[PDB]
């Protein structure tokens, strides 16, 4: 809407206070005019019609329990925008500052979040499996990264291309979590998953096998569940990414870590210059090797480490 830019304050899902960019016109709306063509957060009101209504608040204070998922969806969308702009010189998901839209309070007891082709969508969880999912910065960045992927490589959401699609979202979700530098790790969704259980997560990039997922190509899922295992086989690529950044010896293959910034550069370049809608794991290896070559030279440690990592997870 048309209005004047303002700054509200509230608390997120985990009880942390933060400032948020709002817009005033009669009400204070969750509309951040400071980033591209805007970040807009909507209330789905426990229903499934999207986007719902642009979030309106009478006093610019967002401390109600009902407010918390909106505060975090809005704020973390901002952090993710900042990451892509400051780190990769990318302006929003389309590269041209497209408006970023999110809806919260989607459905009832909804244990998921997604990009629906046009916007981000967050459930509140059932209070047992999840608390409201926008409380996870890695989750918010995972979802916005699906938009980035769709506007770039366009990886089809099934089988190997779909598992790459998933891993790209987990990789950048994690890199955004490190960028914000609040309790960062290589786990996915730990801040919002199972409030009754401490120390667990939905997936692990450092050890995918701890949450049921393969860490080597020989252990790839080949059935039809989960669009041919897109959230399962992502473990193979997540492990490779983890090894490229942090190093390690995996099934006897040692990888020299080159750090998160170079991981990010290599995979961003692969995503935006080399991957296609039908790329498979082998093609991802080639894309990453070429990206590392472009950036650091064919005889570089960076190129050697990318090769080592894909070797370690059995992807040739
Ligand atoms: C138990 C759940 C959360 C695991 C898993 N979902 C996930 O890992 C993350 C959320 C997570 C980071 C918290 N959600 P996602 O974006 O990968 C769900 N994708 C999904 O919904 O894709 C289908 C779709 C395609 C086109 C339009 C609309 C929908 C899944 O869908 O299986
Ligand atoms: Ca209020
Ligand atoms: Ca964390
Ligand atoms: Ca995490
Ligand atoms: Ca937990
Ligand atoms: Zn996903």
């Amino acid at each position: 809407i048309t209005g004047t830019s303002t700054v509200g304050v509230g608390r997120g899902v985990l009880g942390d206070q933060k400032n948020i960019n709002t817009t005033y016109s009669t009400y204070y709306y969750l509309q951040d005019n400071t980033r591209g063509n805007g970040i807009f957060t909507y209330d789905a009101k426990y229903r499934t019609t999207l986007p719902g209504s642009l979030w309106a608040d009478a006093d610019n204070q967002f401390f109600a329990s009902y407010d918390a998922p909106a505060v975090d969806a809005h704020y973390y969308a901002g952090v993710t925008y900042d990451y892509y702009k400051n780190v990769h010189n990318r302006l929003s998901y389309d590269g041209n500052n497209a408006a970023i839209r999110s809806s919260v309070h989607y459905s009832q007891g909804y244990n998921n979040a997604f990009w629906n082709g046009s916007q981000m969508v967050y459930g509140d969880g059932d209070g047992q499996t999840f608390i409201p999912l926008s409380g996870g910065i890695d989750v918010v960045a995972h979802e916005l990264t699906h938009a980035v992927t769709d506007y770039t490589a366009g990886l089809i959401y099934q089988n190997e291309s779909g598992a790459i699609n998933e891993a790209i979202s987990d990789i950048f979700g994690t890199l955004v979590e490190f960028y914000a530098n609040k309790n960062p790790d290589w786990e996915i969704g730990e801040d919002v998953y199972t409030p009754g259980i401490s120390g667990d997560s939905l997936r692990s990039m450092s050890d995918p096998a701890k949450y049921g997922d393969p860490d080597h190509y020989s252990k790839r899922y080949t059935g039809t569940q989960d669009n041919g295992g897109v959230h399962i086989n992502s473990g193979i690529i997540n492990k490779a990414a983890y090894l490229i950044s942090q190093g390690g010896t995996h099934y006897g293959v040692s990888v020299v870590g080159i750090g998160r910034d170079k991981l990010g550069k290599i995979f961003y370049r692969a995503l935006t210059q080399y991957l296609t809608p039908t790329s498979n794991f082998s093609q991802l290896r080639a894309a990453a090797v070429q990206s590392a070559t472009d950036l650091y030279g064919s005889t570089s440690q960076e190129v050697a480490s990318v090769k080592q990592a894909f070797d370690a997870v059995g992807v040739k």
